């Protein structure tokens, strides 16, 4: 959907990767019981974006019932973008509460 | 630069039009003001955007010291715009908190 709502997911992917490695599946059921109730695959492209951009990187390993899952972790670029989307964050919080008011 | 700045300025240039009918000078002081210190001609591209989307209007009318400048007020798209970003914001904020901790 709008701009605004891309760069909180891409954020909120991105810090989820950073605090434990996950594949695909528990990161849209991590982000649901976030708040994302109604994510509908919107998920996996901005996966492949992440990847591609070297943001993040997948590496196949056992996930805890023992089949083999693609799992997501932060690249040296990728926990870069975090803490930028986190000084990014909270600077933008500021100024919209100034302008709200 | 990023799809959450880009979301936000859209928002708060949106919202700024909403509590008064502005021209392109007096908005990027107010963004400014707001706590946009380091916009550098950035804004304007996104005005003429929103009223090409037909969510403002510009029209000519005299500023306070008599010169005619391009006044942007909402159109009809426009409050409807920035009633969904107030929502979003609120909606998204809570969320990011809750991903934070």
């Amino acid at each position: 959907e709008t701009q605004l709502l891309k760069g909180v997911l891409e954020g909120c992917v991105l810090d989820m990767i950073g605090q434990k490695e996950r594949y695909g599946y528990e990161l849209v059921q991590t982000l649901r019981e976030a708040g994302f109730d109604t994510i509908v695959g919107t998920i996996y492209p901005l996966l492949q974006k992440l990847e591609k951009n070297q943001w993040i990187r997948g590496d196949m390993r056992p996930s805890p019932d023992g089949p083999d899952r693609k799992y997501f972790s932060l690249m040296k670029e990728g926990e870069e973008r975090v803490s930028v989307f986190w000084q990014q964050w909270d600077d933008l919080s500021q100024k919209v509460e100034g302008i709200k008011n």
